């Protein structure tokens, strides 16, 4: 039978990773608070989600990695932003990176983890950088903002413009060591406190060749570890849709918790004003329906785009514009829905929702957070999506 | 790879029926116009159907029949309602009644099919008549609404209640044929016109305790017919989930065809006032986009419910209150989404989208229309679905 | 004197206002809307009955016979009207609205129309499709005029169309023409405000005098050739297409306050089909009942202060500056598009019975979504229209 | 005389309004608005520079040197203030709705109030949650009261309780206390509105005289103690409730407003950090902006013309019907709602840098939905109280 409000427990001989994650979830759960207030993700979370091996989700096995399907990693991100939305996210992004750093020179995998199996990157993509090109690479230079869990990382991939004969813009990716830049901390937001979002601030990098690679590159699979892992399911595939999985998966795992949280705060709830006893009144209870049907159908949505993604890799083909026109938008249209299914219950949620002491109110902020985010903003999907049905050029303005 | 716009073609050897249906559809769209006017399916549109043998669908093999599963019957229906709405309608109906024949006597089903294979019902399922309590069974007398197909079936399933010692409802399906009752022509809709919904009128019709089935042993299999075909994947399930299966597959099939008829439509599309080439502007994509998204989702919520019915047949598993919900309400926020859809795109298509010779209106019309069927009632739905997750008693005021 | 929230407040004014007139003719227009939609256009007993108490010269200047009356007070007759047929109510309020146009032209015009005729009325099709030859003294127009509500009872045609400069540019501009000189077609089958007989006019080398010609422009700005002309006048120092459209939104808010009224007295008595149950004052329901009222409460507020802008300005003889202007072009739309929501969630708990052609709930629905289809109605064109205001930016020539 | 769509209109009326004092001091107010926030109450300046304007003395009678503001004049001055620091608009418009209360009150109380400090004011905790022993010649009230805006900066605070008849019914009460007589605890720790200082009221074996003591009833229906006192008044002679609870909804529109041009300003130079080009005036935004403008304004057409049923009701000394009072009730609810729409469509626009805590727009978003979290303006609870009314039905008890 199958399940509409939640994922799905793979039952599998051997213990998966889920169900790993599902018993340290309480633990998790209980630092939620100091980790609001700590503004990064607690050393005991990464020591214990690291423990059960979830970093190496997407390492390749050469290493000493697990290689999870999509679907298998966003579930557990799902199930994980449910106690702590910023660490869910934070680690989401930990993990994806691996993803790419798998598509880059043998050189500069076997530099990273032969060296240490367990090391991850941070990232900051955003092209903010000048470059010079000098011989053998470049020298980087600039303030990179929004690096997730960058404070628990070894290394940060780091994206910048480079120019051609017709100074073009190529865009690539650099991986570089912690000792290359200092972390600035300017991270005090509202929402997803915890993911440790803080600045990277680079001064006069020097980055090799073989730790730049063009984005184009891992999208078409032509980058310089196309081929290396030949048996592989999660390669050979375009980098973007799996480093960006995490967004939605944590929006989602917001949702359910909301729906949860909701159900657990209704049951006993007062009439301030009269005294009598509404925690079953029909508005509440049709709030908790369409919510509970709303996400549901996000739910719906993201488990098909994550099969496609899944099946794609399995068969080693690339997607054509239109999947991918659908697995870059997807995402944004289930993450702008969980959002509706948020709004509807913090409405019903009355004052006592909105103080420091309640959950509502962290999952409601947070929610709102992942529609924030460059990737997940909808009208630029929407825009995206639009152009690719209509046969139409795409607009170089958005991406 | 899968497909998010529309039903994917199970690759079977050989030809599926959902192939069959597409061969003939481009037919049934061509007498779309003259059905409408004809306010019932047209004779040609019954006869094509009904020879590539979708009708038999839900029929036991015993007598011939398919016996499909839900999912490739609910995309049969959406495919064919974006053809014509009323014919899909009516058809499905005709069709999802087999599979509650299917669970009255052996008696009544050979009756019915042994004599004549091709044999199907329509139905009235609200209990307006007045039942007087005869030995060997009942009379009938009442005006039964509503009949979908009823030109077009040899028998009626038709709803009443019948009463305890205690004087209790006990809520009752009878079968009778033609000649029984009078079609009366009162069906002057505004929507789904082709779908022939007549009224049954009938007077002092007897029916023996053979053609009597209760409809909470139908929906626990205690009915007549249980045990009957011990090797189907079919008929070891609740009844309502099938019956009603047909209206949000209508609905969806209505959406996913406004979005390609809107699309048509708006390519070549120039402001009336200015006159510019106007199809391709930001915010008509984005409406097509996010319908698009919108049906997407729906969708998959659908195709989700659908797989779930058809793992509970395969076990010969009756379903638990919770997902007994789900299956009851799902489609109904798919209906909800589905016109959402619709109504997005309508209210882009400008005064020429509202004229009779457009298709727009008709589809806009027929997919308002599958909201407005008393088991797609959202509010209704939402009810439902909120008192069992909050664990509460059901509301015997709805059903 | 206690506000009204649901619907339009009856003016005390010295005599019989319009509304109550409109009032005492509601029952019989509202017991024609039943043939006239049926007829695909305005039954004869429904214009008998409204120039009867004069509201066709509700903009035709005094010195013709006319009633000069305010925006809001008229706005208010056609939201009233719409409410018993909409397509009434929408094809009157354009011949109606058409006179204040009219009114913009040469002395030399309203006298021909007028002089001759008091009760004459024009009905149009502003959307420039015809070709145009200049000839001497005028021009030369042929085309296939769709979409003229009313079209069948007037006795002349407003016509749109573009002229051109030295440099080829265009020049948007009107004429008025008689009745003899087009055909009406009779290609008028829609599914929504099926009574407002809005068939097409068709236009053979049809020559039109320049004093019949008036450009858009100049009736925008007054600078017409009927500028002055009524120095004491309320209304007509004031761009011209504010007032002709004033009838969509107004038509579209007035089949929204009978939804509500309408849904309401079906909703009473209702039962579940299949458990029994006298369910007419269910939660849900009330609380559609109480937020579809909540909405169209607001569009009327909405709208009535539009109105009051609008007289405002007419009283003074003030031109509206830039973001004034984008708020009369748009915040009715808005109105629209609120109105239709009202419907719509009215029409969601409205069950199957509600679609049967006895039931006047489907015509409203069809009615009111038809008055967000219209062009000048169209929200999307309209917020952009709005937005590039606010922003400070220059107009979009794309759209209007 | 041209109207405004998108804020309050400036009344005329020479000398200075309260509103352009207000407006005078918005810069301060403004830049204490984040200090404020980290202070958990209103800094002390604020309160100081809205005393000094007289805004406190609002709605005191004219006898002990008030203002007797109209609502409508009021509502836009928290409105225009909300717009600057919501927590101190919200604040402070309660401090000021209590002393409407207050003059329904015993001539006594009053005096005792004022005529020793005509510059007091009372915050307040409605919510019955008291235990109440009555003893002879009045009560003993103990009991946590929750929530309880601006009592740091109060002399007095009303605080609501039930007493019973013969047969034991709720007789609800209010109950006027000094500032000797209860502890403030502070447990004010909440994520919107902050600077409110919604801090808690400790009751302790608190004695009350029956002549501080009013039943709400009879401040809905003028039979209050204080009820004849001021007969040239045009406030005081109307339902207590709608003005105490007038201040939520306009915070809520205030808010909003100022949303819309934060939002406008953020925008203008919004480059992409992804691909490079001035995105600020991209067709999606200005849509946006558009719509939630129309939004707004529909809201702000709604109020206005609530508030002026108010004001119209007040002059005619007359009480409202269940009808109006139902719609008194419930605008505001809906007004609010939308309100919290316009600003959500925008926030959704908004990008991550938006929330961080260095910018505007997140507290705003976040003050935003506060206002839709009190308990008058809960609009579930409102759309069953106006359709239960609509469809002539008996009220709830379960809700008020
Ligand atoms: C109900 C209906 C009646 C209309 N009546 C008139 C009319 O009498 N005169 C006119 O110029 N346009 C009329 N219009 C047409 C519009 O002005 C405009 O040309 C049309 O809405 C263009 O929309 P489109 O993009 O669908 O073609 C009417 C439109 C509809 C919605
Ligand atoms: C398009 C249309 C077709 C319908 N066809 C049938 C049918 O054939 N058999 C049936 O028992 N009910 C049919 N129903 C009626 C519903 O089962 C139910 O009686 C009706 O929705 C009651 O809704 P109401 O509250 O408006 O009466 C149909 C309803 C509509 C929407
Ligand atoms: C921002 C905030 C400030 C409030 N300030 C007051 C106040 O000063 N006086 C008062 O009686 N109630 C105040 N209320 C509390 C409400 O009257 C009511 O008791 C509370 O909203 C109950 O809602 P609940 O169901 O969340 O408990 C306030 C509520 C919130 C939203
Ligand atoms: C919660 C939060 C965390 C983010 N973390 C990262 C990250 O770790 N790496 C990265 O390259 N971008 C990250 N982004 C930043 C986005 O990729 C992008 O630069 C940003 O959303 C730009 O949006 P803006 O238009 O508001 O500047 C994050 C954004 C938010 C919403």
């Amino acid at each position: 039978r199958l399940v509409y409000t939640h994922a799905q427990t793979p039952d599998v001989s051997g213990v998966s990773m889920l169900e790993k994650i599902q018993q340290i979830l309480p633990q998790i759960a209980k630092n939620a608070e100091s980790a609001e207030q700590l503004r990064r993700v607690p050393d005991e979370n990464i020591k214990l989600l690291k423990e059960i091996g979830l970093h190496r989700a997407f390492q390749p096995k050469v290493y000493g990695g697990l290689e999870m399907s999509l679907p298998d990693f966003a579930n557990c991100i799902v199930t994980l932003a449910g106690a702590c939305a910023g660490t869910a996210w934070a680690f989401s992004l930990l993990c994806t990176h691996s993803h790419q750093i798998a598509m880059f020179s043998k050189q500069l995998q076997d530099e990273i983890w032969l060296k240490d199996p367990d090391a991850t990157a941070s990232s900051s993509i955003a092209p903010f950088g000048k470059v010079e090109e000098v011989e053998g690479g470049i020298i980087l230079n600039g303030d990179y903002g929004w690096s997730s869990g960058c404070d628990h990382a070894e290394y940060a991939i780091v994206g910048f413009n480079r120019f051609d004969a017709d100074g073009n813009k190529i865009y690539s990716f650099g991986v570089i060591p912690r000792s290359d830049y200092e972390i600035v901390d300017n991270w005090y937001a509202q929402a997803i406190k915890s993911s440790g979002s803080k600045m990277l601030k680079l001064v006069n990098v020097f980055i090799p060749e073989y730790r730049i690679s063009k984005a184009k590159d891992m999208m078409e699979g032509k980058s310089a570890g196309f081929g290396l892992y030949p048996d592989s399911k999660i390669f050979y595939t375009p980098y973007r849709p799996y480093f960006a999985s995490g967004f939605s998966a944590v929006s989602l795992g917001i949702a359910e918790r909301m729906i949860e949280a909701f159900k657990e705060k209704q049951r006993n709830r007062v009439r301030a004003y009269t005294g009598a006893n509404v925690g079953l009144a029909t508005p509440a209870l049709m709030r908790i329906a369409e919510s509970t049907h709303q996400v549901a159908a996000a739910r719906a949505l993201l488990e098909k785009t994550w099969e496609d993604h899944r099946i794609h890799g399995l068969n080693h083909q690339y997607p054509n514009k239109e999947t991918l026109a659908f697995w870059r938008t997807n995402q944004a249209y289930a993450v702008k829905m969980c959002i509706e299914a948020v709004d509807r219950l913090m409405a019903a949620a009355g004052a006592t929702s909105f103080m420091d002491n309640s959950e509502l109110q962290r999952l409601f902020r947070d929610a709102h957070m992942t529609g924030a985010h460059a990737y997940t903003d909808y009208d630029v999907c929407a825009q995206i999506l639009g152009r690719e049905l209509m046969g139409m050029e795409p607009d170089p303005t958005m991406v």
